[PDB]
């Protein structure tokens, strides 16, 4: 018996302070994607969110560092509650919580919506994949950018969802590395679209929908890596020819690092010198990142992925502060 | 206001003929991809349907082909309501019925039913692909088989929604060849899921589904085309190796016929001789086909794609003739 | 599973004549109860609806009478779908529609609203007890004039029914014979109320009504008849005392009749007798009245009513020829 | 926007003390119904409930009574949320909890559901006026005891919502005395009934009772007082003529001690007198009681009602002296 959005934001309703931090989060990143402003959006944080009070230490370490590249980097945690596996497996914090295969998907929501709610309390902006066509009317209005992942960039019913939603929206290219999809994503996701939902409510509606100006694309490996000059250049050339913003982001980990965490740092680097050079086509990075380095299957070390491995704390600062001095080398220009 | 699926289903309750068609038809496609049958499904039909009229018509000149071969060939009507374009397009009947941007999904959905009432009453079976997820509840009780189609089959959401079908599914490779997820959708849609849906009521709620038993992959190629024999036997050797059914559908059209609707009678004159040689793989073709060929921009031309382009009605004669003859070497050794 | 009002709308949308005719009769009545017009309403038909066919063909019969004598009465047909037992018993039409228990709600409803539509189209305006609290939104938008019974004149929850109806409504004093409960009701109904409702999308909402300012009482009889003119007088001096309106409403069946049908005549002549002398507080007349006299048990007799003995068709012609004669002397003073 | 039930149930689930307490307080409460234990069931408390925190206290002060009592009298508290008015104004704590016109009902709801559990838990049973067809979905679960009050025992809508609760309920005599309302009600209430209700879920729906077979009527006066002897004696007489339980409960306040709130020790005192002489057919008393005795327009005093006026904390303590003291001798016979 699934409890309906208005019930959870009934408990959790958003704060003044929530909720003009994730308006001006939005703004601010409107503003990277059309090449207004020269900041580097940097989508920071676990590959899941499996336990919020770490997530929550996390948070006030990342904090600190959002406000000291302040006028560099644009940061923002990953905060992602669903999690599209290659067969079968956990999809996250809201479909199964407790870890267990019980599937507590009230638990679960309540659980995502204060997190985000105390995320953005105490100042840190979050981020989501938007996976589940009737979750996000649970929680939408906390997220200040949201990513359609490689699996899902080419599908219309999630391109549709992008469509509505208020947010910035990154899409990810395809699986194999086809870019095109991910053109064609914001192609879609501009315009007004209309098909069925869920309103706030719990009730199926027609949805009509005035289209989202503020999606680019994410570069994320396919069999090869794309996040080098050369990959961002042809890009680029292809986002203009479909006209549509030339401005994108890169993903430092999954197929660009090869599933390996320790070559997000090469990736970073990579962009760093593309920022010193020109890397006038780049407006942010992504990357996996948690308290401790590394993965496990079951939960038994705190701050540590049940998911894709990720980098710890102190590999998180050095690339923090490797982007952010490259970066106010390309502001300087 | 959108209408609740119980309103559509209690002006077109399913009747008994219906009813028994559906369930008999699912059968005898199961025994189809479990290799207990030797017959040939054919899905044939439409790209899409846009016109109801048309499409009773092409389904009285094809039952009485299905009836000539039904010892040899399952004949299934494409009916396909759901349409996924590159950007941004008309997307079928159900989301804009009336082909003017007043997208009147009442309506749509109302006459989507009522065909698909009249074509299994008057003996014909339907399939369709599945592309949103709230639309089903509406007629899948009508349906006999479904697709899931290349954009799609590599996304969890769908893959959630094949685990809950009641008939068989088909699964194509990905839009750039790519097979694995196909075969990746057949584990994960076999395996029970825990989701939100919505109920015939109209209302948002957790679904438990048990898994679809019935799933299988279609080849409909990709930057080449992977009908012929060798594809063929690459293919059934990796499902094999994945453990799932190594009985597969053929479409000879869209990256098959490399969007050249002449070149379909090509693909399926491949398959033939395969059949004829040996063909053990194949359980099923695809097939698009309308009164008369091509495709236009309006819906000037009676009987004639206002999507991809598909053969006519005197080529669908000679394409059935071929397969029937061929599937009745295969079936005799 | 209970169909939502949206579901019979969509099917049976209200039309432009039956609109007109709704607006246009609610607004003369609102002018009788007024006392800007000085016409006599005449709220005449079956106890109850058992067969909608004898009720369109009492309806055609009665129409010709509507038009004789719209200059002096404004007739509108009783269709009451909703019964007040005084245990336990058969609930009207809506309740257990095919007369047997089976409690077929949705064909009841779908029934009910489809007479109603057909009764305003042919220009027989429409009137019925509001007893249920959810049933309205099915029909309401075809009702001319509503009652609120003599055992509900006191609930709370039918006077706030009451204040949110776009219709006059006639209040029933109670069964006992009390006044007192209905002056006190249009006070309650004439003012806005905040309540738990049902929108006709079958969601329970929040109602806040605007209050109805055409609401006034009805004499029907208590311990002893409440008819004649002395009882009328009283009644008037309490209204005025209340500050509501001092036109009243008064059955000639029910107490007033001693539940006796051959006693309505007698009470018509009284009002008749009344509106000769003087009679000024009288703007209305109920009559229970079928194609043929008395009652039955079972539904065995084609007109006949099952709930209430009524006066038959002959009678009608009488009581309503009286009326028009006595009211056009009122009316020329 | 009105949260359904099931929101309120979520953050507010029933403990198992109070699961407990409710299940044997409703059989206890059936035994006296149906004479198998000759307790006096006392409904006491307040005539409104307007703050929680006096509510909690006096409940606290009740418990150590109802534990001393426990031989003689079943003590359940008045925790009554729904107000009906002779026309207007202030409807409880739900439709109105701040007191000031501004209908905050899901806050209502909330502070009813979160009282009525606390109570439960300290171990204090909870009876309420159902007067609402949609809110007893939100706190029923708390309810031991239930009325019907006696401007709505003859409503077939509060009958039919009476056949469906799982507690006892006791059906008033109307406002001008008559009995056979109440009788009747009984009679109707212990009958399956199909009607429209709406779910936890929030949906409407066609509900199917089983019929409340512990249904019971209550003397609270008319025209003139009957909680004497005689009028005792002649409801058990029209009781038994219908086949009904022929216990009842009587009324001290209301029309039984009119303009005098400290009359109802009187009453006490009669009644008292009957259960010392023989006193057979009475089952419980109701007496409206508070922390302060009294009543006032606004509420400026602490734990004085704002409703009808109460007797104070000194003289319930006597009056439950008093109902022990005599139905110990009853009981002793
Ligand atoms: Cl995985
Ligand atoms: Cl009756
Ligand atoms: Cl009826
Ligand atoms: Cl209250
Ligand atoms: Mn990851
Ligand atoms: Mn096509
Ligand atoms: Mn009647
Ligand atoms: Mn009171």
């Amino acid at each position: 018996e699934l409890l309906p959005p208005i019930a959870h934001l009934y408990e959790l309703p958003i704060s003044k302070e929530a909720s003009g931090l994730v308006h001006r989060t939005r703004q601010e990143i409107s503003d990277l994607v059309h090449g207004r402003d020269k900041r580097l959006l940097v989508i920071i944080g676990p590959c899941s969110i499996h336990d919020p009070k770490a997530a929550l230490e996390y948070a006030e370490r990342l904090l600190k560092l959002r406000k000291q590249y302040e006028n560099e980097l644009l940061i923002v945690m990953r905060v992602y509650f669903e999690k599209p596996r290659t067969t079968v497996g956990w999809k996250g914090l809201i479909n199964d919580p407790h870890l267990d295969g019980t599937f507590d998907i009230n638990f679960g929501l309540r659980q995502a919506r204060s997190l985000l709610l105390s995320l953005n309390n105490m100042g840190m902006p979050a981020s989501t994949e938007f996976l589940d066509m009737i979750t996000p009317q649970y929680y939408a209005d906390l997220i200040s950018w949201g990513a359609i992942g490689a699996r899902t960039t080419e599908s219309q019913v999630h391109r549709e969802l992008a469509s509505g939603l208020s947010c910035p929206v990154g899409f990810k290219n395809g699986t194999d590395g086809n870019l095109k999809i991910a053109i064609d994503a914001i192609g879609a996701a501009s315009h007004s679209h209309h098909f069925l939902s869920v309103t706030k409510a719990g009730h199926s509606a027609i949805a009509h929908t005035g289209g989202n100006p503020d999606c680019h694309v994410i570069l994320r490996g396919g069999k090869e890596p794309n996040y080098d000059a050369e990959h961002v250049s042809e890009a680029a050339e292809q986002l203009r020819a479909a006209g549509v913003t030339d401005k994108l982001m890169i993903d430092c980990s999954h197929a660009n690092s090869r599933k390996d965490y320790t070559r997000q740092m090469e990736v970073a680097q990579d962009i760093a010198a593309q920022l010193e050079q020109d890397g006038g086509n780049i407006m942010g990075v992504m990357v996996e990142s948690h308290l401790v380095e590394g993965r496990q299957d079951k939960p038994e070390v705190y701050g540590k992925s049940i998911t894709d491995a990720c980098i710890g704390w102190g590999a998180t600062e050095e690339l923090l502060a490797l982007l952010a001095g490259a970066n106010k080398k390309r502001m300087a220009r």
